């Protein structure tokens, strides 16, 4: 089997991509937040704090005859952001892009945090990290692709963000007319349960590639680029008036300035992102001071290629006995 959804910028700024998800019988379509780092599906539902509801669509299992109590089983989690959510969880049949799921964990929210609330775009997230990341107790329960990964044509699923329009997250195969060149794959770590490899290094706009190991993870619900602070300042240097504002909370720069591109290093494959995916715009409206993309991980205790970084590129993840990742320009 194979699935293909088409998934859609929420916001003039690409902060986050939703893909429309169909839940229980018959169909409750909700647009769920694809993750590679996370592991949890969870949805807006009949359960959730009534005020902590404004704007999304929600899933009521209750209205779903394939929906089952998951007895005893209880959720909750902390993003990397600070936001949060927890409840309970059903068993329900779950399809994306015409791949279908039966008896797929579907975490119904019982609370959620301010920032999900106040985001009525996003109905919930559908998590594509390691399953060891779940966070079902007493028993972990398996993501929508560790469930469909048997059933598909090849153990994989792509990544094709598109910038400022949307793009395609494939199941179960390859579409190798959505690429330009050829894939080059590289090493995976599942230790911490992420999608976690290590770039060969990087350049800023037409400057000299420096060859560096810059461990990171591929995570889709990341909107920006964090990375090492010394890589961070050697592109900011590049952008006059750009500086990083600890009241704002990262790098700024000039409204009025032309952003470098930014290459990164896969193999001996190189991947460029053009200096307009690093513009996050004005840091509040009418503000001539603008959000870089890029931004230091420093505090954070990981690198994250987001969203800034795999929009640029087609991305595999190759979920076979050895994981594998792999990035196409395109």
């Amino acid at each position: 089997s194979t699935g293909s959804a088409t998934t859609t910028p929420i916001d003039s700024l690409d902060d986050a991509y939703i893909t429309p998800v169909q839940i229980g019988t018959p169909a409750q379509t909700l647009n769920l937040d694809f993750d590679t780092g996370s592991s949890d599906l969870w949805v807006f539902s009949s359960e959730t704090t009534a005020s902590e509801v404004d704007g999304q669509t929600i899933y009521t299992p209750s209205k779903s005859t394939t929906a089952k109590l998951l007895s005893g089983a209880t959720w909750s989690i902390s993003y990397g952001d600070g936001s949060s959510s927890s409840g309970d969880v059903y068993t329900d049949t779950v399809s994306v892009g015409g791949l279908t799921v039966t008896g797929q964990a579907v975490e119904s929210a019982k609370k959620v945090s301010s920032s999900f609330t106040e985001d009525s775009t996003i109905d919930g997230l559908l998590g594509l990290a390691f399953s060891t990341l779940n966070t079902v107790s007493p028993t972990q329960q398996k993501t929508f692709f560790d469930n469909a990964k048997a059933s598909l044509d090849s153990p994989v699923f792509t990544a094709d963000l598109g910038y400022h329009a949307p793009g395609t997250y494939n199941f179960g195969f390859i579409d190798t007319t959505a690429y330009t060149g050829s894939i080059t794959y590289t090493a995976v770590s599942t230790k911490q349960g992420f999608w976690e490899w290590t770039s060969t290094g990087y350049a800023v706009g037409s400057g000299t590639f420096k060859s560096t190991s810059i461990d990171g993870i591929a995570d889709t619900g990341t909107t920006l680029l964090y990375l090492p602070a010394t890589v961070v300042s050697a592109y900011w240097a590049q952008v006059s008036g750009a500086k990083s504002s600890s009241s704002v909370g990262g790098y700024v720069f000039p409204c009025s300035a032309t952003l470098p591109s930014f290459t990164f290093g896969v193999g001996s494959a190189r991947i460029v992102i053009p200096g307009d995916y690093i513009d996050f715009g004005p840091i509040s409206t009418g503000s001539s001071s603008c959000f870089g993309g890029i931004q230091s991980s420093a505090g954070i205790g990981i690198n994250i290629f987001g969203d800034v970084a795999l929009k640029a590129a087609f991305v595999v993840f190759n979920g076979a006995t050895t994981p594998t990742l792999g990035f196409a320009s395109k």
